[PDB]
C-alpha cells in the first residue's frame, strides 16, 4: 500500500512537500528543501499540485444523461426542456435513474470529485428517484460520499401533500431539507415554507439548502429570511442559499444593508456558472444581464461561497462533462474574478468552500485526516485552471481510485516537437 | 427685565410691531405705524425680523465632536466612519458623552435654537450615553428643551435584547420611542418592529420618530406602515418619520396612493438635507441621485416637513456647526425650492413646522405664551437665508441668553467703504 506521496507543490505554500500516509489517513506532512527520488510504495506527484478532492456541492442526478430522449430540446429554453422531461416520462423507473446517476458519478470519480451533494425531486407521491438513490448513495461510498437534498419541486406549500412528502424524504433518509420559495404561489407561502423547512431541519437535525431567488426579479427577497432564520436558531453553518440569481438585479442600497446579515449568519452560497449564464437573462432583449450571485462581492466580505455544475447532458443543460475545473472557468469569467491571484485562488471555490457548504468533517490535507487528496499535473492553480487539466491521480483512504495518462501531442515541424501548451 | 421688543418686523405680517412682555411671557402684540424709540427696559429689534425660536428635530449628541478621534474618516463613506467610531471606544465614557453634548449644546444656545430633539443609541446593555444625556437634559433645561429619543440603533428585533433595552429606556425617561425598520434583517421584522414601538408608545404615553426607509431602496415602505398604525391608533400627531429618503426613488403611481394615508395619519416628517445629500446616492454611479424626501410634494399637499441637522462633526458628518440657516439652504438648493416665495417661507421648515414635529405646546408669538423668540438681523426670511445671518439676540422667558456682535467688514477703495452685503 501507498506510504508517501512526495514532490508535492500545496496551495499558498513554497516549494515541495511530503506526505505521509499511514492506515489509510495522513500521518505527517513535511517540507522538501529538494526533488525526493521515486521508489517502491511512493506516487510521485513531480512537482504537480496536490489538494483535497474536488467537490459538487449542487448536481442534479435524478435528471442527468437524459437530453435528446426522445427528442432534443431544440430552443434550448426552460419551457421546452420542461416539455421534452414530459415526454420521457415512460421511462423513468428505479433501474433508469439509477443507471444514469451511475453514469455521472463515474464521471465524477474520474474527474477527482469524491463529494457530491445532489438534489432530488420530491413532488412525487410514489418518491420513485428518491428510493433509487438512496440505493446509490451506498453502492457509490466507497468512492463518494453523495449527500441528498430532498428537493420540492413543485413547492411545499403550492403543491398537493408537499411538506407531508418532504418530511417523508427525511423519514427515509435524506441528508439536506430543500426549498423553492420564489416557485411558491405567493410571497407569503415562500416565506411560511422557510419557516417550515426550517423545524423539519431542526426536528431530524439535518442540513438545508434552499433553492434561492432563482429568478431575474428584484423583488425575489427570500434569501434574507434564509439567513435570518439561521441566525436566530445559530446554525449557520448547516445552511446553505443555491442561486441566489435575484442578487444579481438587487439595488446597492438594499445589499448592503442585506450583506451585513449573510456574513453574520454564516450560511454557505452556491452560485452556478454554466447553469446560470444558460438559464438568466432569458427575458431581456438586449442588455442582456448576466445573471450570476454576486460572487466577486462575497469573497470580499469572507463569505463562504462555491460552485457546482447542477445539471449535466439533460433537458435543462445540454452540455457537461461533470468537470469543476470547466465549471470554474465559466465562473471566473462571468464573475470577472480574472486577476492573477482571483483565478489562482479560484481552485478555493470547487475545493475548501464546498467542503464547508457540505459542512464536511474530514476534508483537507493535515495530519489525522482521512488520505483523500487528488494531484493535478499542473505548477499551481491559475496553471491548473489555464490548461483544463485533467486528475493524474485521484487517492481515497491512501489508494488510488482513479488515474488518467494525458494526452500526447506533437506537431511535425522541421522536426517533431512535443507541445505541452506551457511556456 | 425687559419689558418690550419694539421695531419688530414679523413673517407674512406689514409694517413693525411691538411685543409687550410680562411676568415671562408675552402679554399682547400691537401694531406700530412707525419706528418707535428706544428706551429702558425695550430691545430693539431695529427692523430686524422676530420669529420663535429656531428648532433642530433630529440631531446625535451622542456622537458629535468626535471627527478625527483618533482618526480621521479619510474617504468620507459610512463604512469608514463605522470604523473610525470603533477606534474610539476607549473614550466613550459618561463625563466624555456629556461633555461633547455640551459643547454642541452651547453653539445651538449661540444660533438660537432653544428645542432639540436628540437620538441617543440604546443598543448598549450598558446605556452609557442615555445615562449621560438624561443629566445633560437636566442641565441644559434653563436654555434648551431637549427631548430624548430612544434610538435602537442595532435594531429592536435583530439585536440582543432589542425590544427590553427599548423599554428600559423608556422607562429611565427616554421622550420618545424609535426604531429603524430598514435596518432589521428582514421585511417582517421591520413591521413587527413597527407594531412594538407603537404599543410601548401607548404604554408609556411617549411619542414617536422612526429612521424610517433610510435607504435608496425603492421597495423600502416602512413610512406606510408607521402612517397606518398613527392612524388606526388617532395620534398622528404624536408621530414623526425621520429620512424617509427611499421616497425619494419609489415611482409616481405608488407615491400618489400613498399620500392620501400620509395627509389623513397627520404624521411629521423630517428631512436631513446636510446629510442626505452627502450619504445618500453612494451606490449610484451617474447619474447620481439626490436622496431626499418629496419636500416640495409634501409642503404641496399640506404635509408636515421640516428639517433637521443630523450630526455634527463626527464620523458621519466631519462638517457642521449647528446652524439652521444652513441646513435649510441646503435644503432649499437640493430640493428645489428656489423661486421668492418657497425660499422667504423656507423659515418655517426650521421653526413652525419643527415645532409641530416636537409637539410642542408652548411656541410662537402669540398673546400668553412664553417670551421665547429670538432676532434675526434681516427684513425677512429670504434675506436672513441669503445673507447667513447670526442670531443677532435670543430671548428665553423674557431674559437675554445668548447675542452677536456682527462682523463689520470695510473695503478701501478711494475711500473706505462698509460692506453689508445688501443692495
Ligand atoms: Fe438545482
Ligand atoms: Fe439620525
Ligand atoms: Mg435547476
Ligand atoms: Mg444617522
Amino acid at each position: 500500500a501507498l506510504q508517501t506521496i512526495i514532490n508535492a507543490r500545496l496551495p499558498g505554500e513554497e516549494g515541495l512537500w511530503q506526505i505521509h500516509l499511514q492506515d489509510g489517513k495522513i500521518s505527517a506532512i513535511d517540507a522538501q528543501s529538494g526533488v525526493m527520488p521515486i521508489t517502491e510504495n511512493s506516487l510521485d506527484a513531480e512537482q504537480g499540485l496536490v489538494i483535497p478532492p474536488f467537490v459538487e456541492p449542487h448536481i442534479h442526478l435524478d435528471t442527468t444523461q437524459t437530453a435528446g430522449q426522445p427528442n432534443w430540446n431544440q430552443s434550448g429554453t426552460l419551457f421546452e426542456g420542461i416539455e421534452r422531461w414530459a415526454e420521457r416520462k415512460a421511462l423513468l423507473t428505479h433501474d433508469d435513474v439509477k443507471q444514469r446517476a451511475w453514469q455521472t458519478l463515474k464521471w465524477q470519480i474520474a474527474n477527482g470529485i469524491q463529494h457530491v451533494r445532489t438534489h432530488v425531486d420530491v413532488s412525487d407521491a410514489t418518491l420513485t428517484a428518491l428510493k433509487a438513490m438512496l440505493e446509490v448513495k451506498q453502492e457509490v461510498a466507497p468512492w463518494i460520499d453523495l449527500q441528498i437534498v430532498a428537493f420540492p419541486q413543485e413547492g411545499i406549500l403550492s403543491y398537493p401533500n408537499g411538506e407531508a412528502l418532504l418530511e417523508e424524504a427525511l423519514r427515509l433518509g435524506a441528508d439536506v431539507v430543500g426549498a423553492i420559495p420564489h416557485f411558491e404561489f405567493t410571497r407569503e407561502y415562500g416565506v411560511e415554507s422557510l419557516h417550515k423547512t426550517f423545524a423539519l431541519a431542526q426536528k431530524y437535525d439535518r442540513l438545508i439548502d434552499v433553492h434561492c431567488d432563482e429568478i431575474d426579479d428584484e423583488q425575489s427577497r427570500f434569501v434574507e429570511t434564509v439567513a435570518a432564520l439561521a441566525h436566530h436558531e445559530g446554525m449557520g453553518a448547516r445552511v446553505t442559499a443555491s442561486h441566489t440569481t435575484a442578487m444579481h438585479s438587487y439595488n446597492g442600497a438594499y445589499t448592503s444593508r442585506l450583506f451585513r446579515l449573510l456574513k453574520m449568519s454564516g450560511i454557505n452560497f452556491v452560485a452556478n456558472p454554466l447553469v446560470n449564464i444558460h438559464l438568466q437573462g432569458r427575458f431581456d432583449t438586449y442588455p442582456k444581464r448576466r445573471g450570476i450571485t454576486r460572487v466577486k462581492e462575497m469573497l470580499e466580505s469572507g463569505i463562504n461561497v462555491c460552485f457546482g455544475h447542477d445539471s449535466v447532458f439533460d433537458p435543462w443543460y445540454p452540455l457537461g462533462t461533470a468537470n469543476m475545473l470547466q465549471v470554474l472557468h465559466m465562473g471566473l469569467h462571468v464573475c470577472q474574478l480574472m486577476g492573477y491571484g482571483q483565478i489562482n485562488d479560484g481552485l478555493n471555490l470547487i475545493t475548501h468552500h464546498s467542503a464547508r457548504t457540505l459542512n464536511l468533517q474530514d476534508y483537507g490535507i493535515a495530519a489525522g485526516n482521512s488520505a483523500n487528496l487528488i494531484i493535478l499535473p499542473a505548477e499551481n492553480g491559475f496553471d491548473a485552471l489555464r490548461r483544463q487539466v485533467p486528475v493524474r491521480y485521484s487517492v481515497r483512504g491512501g489508494k488510488v481510485i482513479a488515474s488518467t495518462q494525458p494526452a500526447q501531442t506533437t506537431v511535425y515541424l522541421e522536426q517533431p516537437e512535443a507541445i505541452d501548451y506551457k511556456r
